[PDB]
DNA sequence: TCTAAAGATCG
DNA sequence: ACGATCTTTAG
């Protein structure tokens, strides 16, 4: 069981076993909401199509892939005891937001993810990262996870685009796994998008393309994924919607 | 999920 | 320039 090098919400590590158990077999795996890519790191497809709306995220993934050794050596320099304090953090955060170099931003991005408050990723309407200092004892530099990501990424393509466009890339030999932002328990992921995602899923399964969707087990998710074989996992339970052709 | 301060929106 | 009400910001 492999871990990602990034702290990221929606890490489905406790549910990885349940996901792989319902995930159909295929040649290519498509992930419209790849995030930390825990599913990508713990499956075994011959090729992957990985996408996310976060441009900083996708940019990092490309750099780690194409320029692995150069990146690891550069990013490791920021994981020294001297950098674990507020003043250094807020200057590095300011350097990230003012940098126009993809490589430097990707290097600082890992630092901010490991030293930032609760590993959050928050922006303002200007696209500026504004997560405060995290105050951890000693942040772990995920060197092993980085190299393992780069190796598996050799069979993956990273795109920065909405789910509708990424799911449009899926063909006959493709399996689509969707891990959308959690449905509410009653710039966010609106209810209309939640419903639209299920609609696109029904379109793919009508074209003989397998689609698996994970989400909370609420009334809305039941109504959204009504045309799928629902599976309940595990307060609020977890739901798996399988669209089998 | 929290909040004080600053900006946005309308008639 | 007013003022109530959100909206945004960032620790
Ligand atoms: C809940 S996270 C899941 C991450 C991933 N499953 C993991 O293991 O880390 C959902 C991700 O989808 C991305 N996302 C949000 N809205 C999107 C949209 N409208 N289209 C495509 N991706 C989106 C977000 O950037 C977020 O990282």
């Amino acid at each position: 069981k492999n871990r990602a090098f990034l702290k990221w919400a929606g890490g489905k590590y406790p549910l990885l076993d349940d996901i792989k158990r319902h995930l159909p077999k295929g040649e290519c795996l498509v992930e419209p909401f790849v995030g930390a890519g825990s599913v990508f790191l713990n499956t075994d497809f011959s090729r992957y199509i990985l996408a996310d709306i976060n441009s900083d995220l996708i940019s990092l993934y490309n750099i780690v892939k194409m320029r692995t050794d150069e990146y690891v050596q550069a990013a490791r320099e920021l994981f020294v005891p001297e950098t674990n304090c507020a003043e250094v953090y807020y200057q590095f955060r300011e350097e990230f937001n003012k940098s126009q170099d993809p490589f430097r931003r990707a290097v600082l991005f890992l630092y901010l993810n490991r030293y930032g408050y609760n590993g959050l990723c928050r922006y303002n309407l200007r696209g500026e990262f504004n997560v405060p200092f995290g105050r951890y004892k000693k942040p772990y530099f995920p060197e092993a996870e980085l190299y393992h990501f780069a190796e598996k990424a050799q069979n993956a393509f990273f795109y920065c685009e909405s789910y509708a466009d990424s799911m449009a890339r899926a063909d006959d030999s493709s399996v689509v796994y969707c891990d959308p932002p959690y449905a509410p328990l009653s710039n966010s992921f609106t209810l209309e998008q939640q419903a639209h995602l299920a609609e696109i899923a029904e379109g793919l399964v009508e074209r003989h393309i397998p689609v698996l969707i994970s989400n909370h087990d609420t009334m809305l998710t039941r109504e959204w994924y009504q045309r799928a074989k629902l599976h309940v996992v595990k307060k609020v339970d977890e739901l798996l919607a399988l669209y089998k052709p």
